[PDB]
């Protein structure tokens, strides 16, 4: 038949919408017979049996509105570390091997939204490292070469994604094993903000830090995967929590972007080209970039590595070392690790909880006045035997960049920024606030469009295709706003010189409707150099239709969006054609009641009498 | 003559006094007093040099009359600094010299303030007794027979006495709290991070409150204000309060109490917190009786957890030089000791099950807006405690131990007395930055449980509290907002004026527009008559009288949600020039059949009284 290497999203829906519930079964069914498990495939810890493609496929079939789903038949693989039910969970840790009976809270989220499992993913051994070697699984490999490192701890689910096996995977990230993946693989990274997916059914390791993440070929793919997983599970998940209403969906074309003042490469010189190359792109984008010094998120970096943070795994798994298993289910560099947490009490865990809190306080007088930070992804591409000679230093450097991003309680998006000389990629990651998940995937689309102009863009192992629509957004969603429904008549139309003020409060554009047969509007007196119409609801009889844009503004905001808003005008009601009241400008009988005033009813509209000057 | 006095009594007597006889004042009152053992509430008094170096920098401060606590003597717990006294902890080995003032002594000392003395405790601020200090075991300034409750007991009693004000404790799991019930005190539990912790000896540092005792509710946001500062660099957990804060709950808010009130044994006690629940609902307030397992599982966490290692990360250096065992209390060095058998990963193991709580205890107060607790169960015996050194202590926490592990904010306020002559009392429990509401609603609450000015205060059982519980909410400066002039039915005493309440408003002033406005009373459909200002290209124009208020940003949204047709918010121009937001009204408004022009009356008030 036909080959599904490479398949966004998009390309699995088309097919199943275009064929017959039993020819997109085969496709799928031939997509698990081209697997591999064990050591043959190092990327699999294990794959499922048909049988269990079969029931998810009649579970699947058993739901009756598909074509609303919107990963319908669409295949994903599951770090082995995150339970899905049709499998076992192994930590890749042969002796620690388990049978769920329940799906992830993740999982169940994303087989609600129509996506099939198709195996559990090779990575470092309870999700310690960001080297992907650290399995007594097999070693990973670079998608692109072999001699290289695929990166971790998430190993599996890139190898996977990077050559388009499965369009998307989940992964988990607590100091950078959903960021490094990503750069050494060509792929998108998303490591949503704390809380935001759920971990119930996800192996505790640093709980308190722990993020479920995602890898995908493209944006739209990441986007779609956040909008089914961002889901609250309070009561199931310790650290689960709500995003909030209204979450920004741009960021203004002249944000802040902060790089680090000092940049180490440790002797690399392929990756600092690519680093620079980047920031002139965002440059291009119209950013403001500053340059800042990272001290005190490098403090915080250091607070991780000194502290008692190692007594997290430890917890989640001493009960587990003293059942004394079989020395070649360990891997000797991840229990090492875990054990130097038996050197710290209660008392020291605290202490370090204190400089901690003190760091953040520094942490967060620097971004203060900074959207979002631009990091490269990782400093090396290591080679898996550059790895195998210093087994902890290539780690170490490894976290330059991603150490502080939990501790810091902020969100980051790993994003390609080409290839080096040898033909590896790396790139950048993008690191915003608490909730900027979205704004980041935009701010990702338009980095994407300078640096790689004309459509140029590759994709995992892909290095000739390229993007064309695939990394387009919708944004978030209308399920998530919360706001005044409020319609403007005058200068804040689109294309006129007060929409940035809608902007500045997070105003999301919901319509065009027009008003009801009963208004007459004005051009009034021009002060400023900005002219001003005025809404007038009449009722001798002889009004027209006035045309008109409709907003929602947040709660929160619209007391700074009506603070812009100078006598004669004002915020009121108005009719639409639909005959629903909805919050409006409107204009008090003194403004279009002086000389200067002009009936402008005739045009239906604001905008056809500014064009009927200018 | 001075005992008993108010922070306003001290202020009147040096607004009317020289210099001079306000020194002497002090010095009579310093003299007066005696250290421990003599007074156990004592640790040290300052030398009459000390005073009079204070008062010599008092004297340099260029605008005295605007300081709120100008000359008023105050104590502070021996676990805060003072640079002109040795810090100690109740713990003699222990005791140190500082350098510099704590930053809540710093800013109170900028505010006019004099320290007196350092004020005895319960050793590293380790119990709820007050028993478990070397330098003696304070006494309840009731009945030396029973305790004074710890650990903040010399800031207490000092208080009660009325010896000084004010007096400085510090509270983790009720030290703030079970004191001021025990003596007929106001004792205040400001919300975390609100007061600095720089200068003050940690023990359990992640929950721990610099807290004020005082006698009246005046005097506790008078100290509040002052001390309510951010130190963000100095001091790990501080934070800044936000703008808009809170001043007052509404007439309606939710009050929830316990589903199951243990009291073990206690026959007395029961009768005031009945009493008590009995006086909020008559304030109008909405009680509602509400499950609290997961605030005392919460609780327990504190106890039987690894929060006993911050005590222990506090203290282990020093107990690692095996101070003299007469130095020490053996009671609170081994509940120290007890963090030996806690891992790193015990304490996140703790402090998983913290957070798994707190999902169900924030699930739980969306609800609602203030928990109302018994202070503590007990007035317990000194000899007592001699045979229970550790029951009485827990039981004591019963309703304390969950507020700061929950972030919460307190106030512990009295409720009466038993048969006996002993008091307890009532304490409210907040969410963060809701201090201020808090001590209004205690001021509601007074209004009721102790009608026609009857309130008792400290050990003054035949004085009365008269102008000493008012308040004056918030200060300007806390807000951020828009000013919004409103003509009509929001006016004070009119139908919609709750939603100014609703939405968090601050009344601002009463002024006039210009003269270039016409009003009128709109045809009448629901059974709220409502306004319409109208602006004239004169010469027609009258003056109408406003209200104004600030409307929070956060909150406008909410408010213009409820605005209807013909009504909007534009902008009116007041009598000053200055402009302002208002409500306006469509041209379609004041043109319907029935509209009448009532400009005439100069304002809507008059117009609705000349038809009633």
């Amino acid at each position: 038949m036909e080959s599904t290497l490479g398949w966004s999203v998009q390309d699995w829906l088309s097919f199943h919408s275009k064929s017959t519930p039993t020819k997109s079964l085969e496709l799928l069914e031939n997509l698990l017979k081209s697997q591999k498990p064990a050591p043959e495939d190092p990327a699999w810890i294990s794959l499922i049996p048909v049988e269990d493609l079969h029931h998810q496929w009649n579970i699947l079939q058993s739901k009756s509105n598909k074509e609303e789903l919107p990963l319908y038949g669409v295949p994903i693989a599951v770090k082995d570390n995150i339970d899905y039910k049709g499998l076992p969970t192994t930590a890749a840790c042969p002796s620690y091997l388990y049978q769920p009976t329940r799906d992830s809270y993740v999982v169940e989220l994303l087989r609600d939204a129509g996506a099939v499992v198709i195996g559990k993913t090779n990575l470092d051994q309870f999700a310690t490292g960001l080297v992907g070697t650290r399995s007594p699984y097999g070693k990973t490999p670079c998608v692109f070469n072999d001699k290289y490192v695929s990166g971790g701890s998430s190993a599996g689910s890139a190898s996977v994604v990077g050559r388009g096996i499965v369009p998307l995977s989940l992964g988990t990230d607590t100091a950078g094993s959903g960021r490094v993946p990503a750069a050494l693989n060509n792929l998108i990274g998303l490591k949503p903000t704390k809380g935001a997916f759920s971990c119930r059914g996800v192996v505790p390791a640093c709980k308190s830090l722990d993020c479920v993440s995602v890898f995908a070929l493209n944006l739209s793919d990441a986007e779609i995967a956040f909008k089914v997983m961002n889901k609250p599970d309070l009561l199931e998940d310790e650290y689960s929590r709500e995003f909030p209403k209204n979450p920004i969906s741009q960021y203004p074309k002249d944000l802040t972007i902060a790089i680090p003042k000092e940049v180490p490469w440790f002797g690399e010189t392929e990756n600092p080209k690519l680093y620079t190359k980047a920031v002139a792109s965002l440059k291009n984008t119209g950013a403001k970039i500053v340059v800042v010094d990272f001290e005190p998120l490098l403090e915080l970096a250091r607070c991780l590595y000194e502290g008692a943070w190692v007594a997290e795994r430890y917890c989640a798994t001493r009960d587990f070392l003293a059942t004394n298993p079989p020395e070649s289910s360990l891997d000797e560099t991840v229990v090492n690790i875990i054990k130097g947490a038996v050197k710290f009490d209660a008392a020291d865990a605290f202490k370090f909880e204190y400089k901690r809190q003190g760091i953040l306080q520094k942490v967060n007088l620097l971004l203060k006045d900074i959207d979002v930070l631009c990091v490269p992804t990782c400093p090396l591409n290591p080679k898996l035997e550059e790895v195998a000679q210093e087994p902890v230093l290539v780690n170490s450097r490894q976290g330059t960049w991603t150490n502080f991003v939990n501790l810091a309680d902020l969100a980051a998006l790993a994003v390609p920024s080409g290839f080096r000389s040898d033909g590896l990629p790396n790139g950048i990651t993008l690191i915003g606030k608490k909730f900027s998940d979205y704004a980041l995937l935009d701010l990702a689309k338009r980095f994407f469009s300078v640096a790689f102009p004309n459509n140029s863009r590759t994709y995992g192992k892909f290095v000739d295709r390229r993007i064309t629509v695939e990394d387009e957004l919708d944004g978030p969603s209308k399920d998530t706003l919360n706001g005044v429904k409020l319609a403007v008549v005058g200068a804040h139309l689109k294309g006129l010189p007060l929409h940035w003020q809608l902007q500045k409060c997070n105003a999301t554009y919901l319509s065009s409707p027009k008003t009801s047969n009963n208004y007459k509007l004005y051009a009034l007196p021009k002060v400023g150099p900005v002219l001003k119409p005025g809404l007038r609801r009449v009722n001798d009889g002889t009004g027209s239709q006035i045309q008109l844009e409709v907003y929602s503004v947040p709660y929160d905001r619209f007391g700074d969006f009506i603070a812009m808003v100078p006598e004669p005008l004002g915020i009121g009601s108005v009719e639409l054609e639909s005959g629903e009241w909805v919050k409006s400008f409107i204009c008090e009988e003194f403004g279009y009641t002086q000389q200067g005033t002009v009936d402008i009813t005739k045009f239906g509209g604001f905008k056809p009498y500014i064009e009927h000057i200018q």
